[PDB]
């Protein structure tokens, strides 16, 4: 299972609603779900080591991490966090996040690859789950 590729979003379920519950205002939510904020995800995997670059029309960000090694990123609502990814299976990674400052919803994310080559992303905050699906260019 190789996650590498240039991934384009084809499905998105419950993302705006998941920002809504988190206090993100209507203006920012509508920007986030707008066509222009659609995420192009570039992944390069080398064994347990990942590079993931996320670009929209106005933003670009990169993370580098190795499965099993703590790193810092941001929660979906931008709050800095310490993250740790584990393999749940050969085709599925799971990440637990802990805030660097203050308190908040318990947040996590997962990425998994289907046999048909789709990339499924979930993001969770407490009891709310968002699912996005991507396909390779």
């Amino acid at each position: 299972p190789n996650f590498s590729g240039n991934w384009k979003i084809i499905r998105s379920e419950n993302f705006e609603e998941l920002l809504k519950v988190l206090g993100v205002n209507v203006m920012l939510r509508k920007i986030a779900v707008a066509a222009a904020s659609k995420p192009a995800v570039e992944i390069k995997q080398e064994g347990d080591t990942f590079y993931i670059k996320t670009s929209t029309t106005v933003e670009t960000t990169e993370i580098n991490f190795k499965v099993g090694e703590e790193f810092e990123e941001q929660t979906v609502d931008g709050r800095p966090c310490k993250s740790l990814v584990k393999w749940e299976s050969e085709n599925k990674m799971v990440c637990e996040q802990k805030l660097l400052k203050g308190e908040g919803p318990k947040t996590s994310w997962t990425l998994e690859l289907t046999n048909d080559g789709e990339l499924i992303e979930t993001m969770t905050a407490d009891d709310v789950v968002c699912t996005k699906v991507y396909v390779r260019e």
